[PDB]
């Protein structure tokens, strides 16, 4: 049965974060995550944010003052909503490899 689809996350060059999944007939997406620090479970994380419309066919959360360097981790975990039903991915990991301009 149905599963979150996988974020993907971008370190924007000068700054930025940009973390965003396919709209596959969401009503929501919610993004929450940490910077180098674990998450203990379904906490709310230091990004913390519900989207409620995809643009252009992806649900799309943006921090656009976060400054990511090389080897930043971020643990993170995101919501959805289809059908009235709730999904997550869970233990999400990610580690800033390079920058998109
Ligand atoms: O009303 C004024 C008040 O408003 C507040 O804002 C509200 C805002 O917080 C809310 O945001 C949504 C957010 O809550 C939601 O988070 C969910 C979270 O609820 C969920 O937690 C689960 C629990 O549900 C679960 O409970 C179990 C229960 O299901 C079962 O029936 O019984 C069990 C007992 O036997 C019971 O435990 O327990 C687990 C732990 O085991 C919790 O994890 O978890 C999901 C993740 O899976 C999490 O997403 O997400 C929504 C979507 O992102 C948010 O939108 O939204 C409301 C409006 O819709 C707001 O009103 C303010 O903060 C206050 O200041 C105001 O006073």
């Amino acid at each position: 049965s149905y599963e979150a689809p996988p974020a993907t996350l971008e370190a924007i060059h000068p700054k930025g974060l940009r973390v965003s999944v396919p709209d596959e007939g969401f009503s929501l997406f919610a993004f929450h995550g940490k910077l180098n620090e674990e998450m203990e479970g379904l906490e709310a994380g230091h990004w913390s944010r519900d989207i409620t419309k995809p643009k252009n066919g992806r649900w799309i959360f943006r921090d656009r003052n976060a400054a990511l360097k090389i080897g930043d981790k971020i643990y993170f975990w995101t919501f959805v909503i289809k059908d009235g039903l709730g999904y997550r991915q869970d233990n999400g990991e990610w580690t800033v490899e390079g920058f998109v301009d």
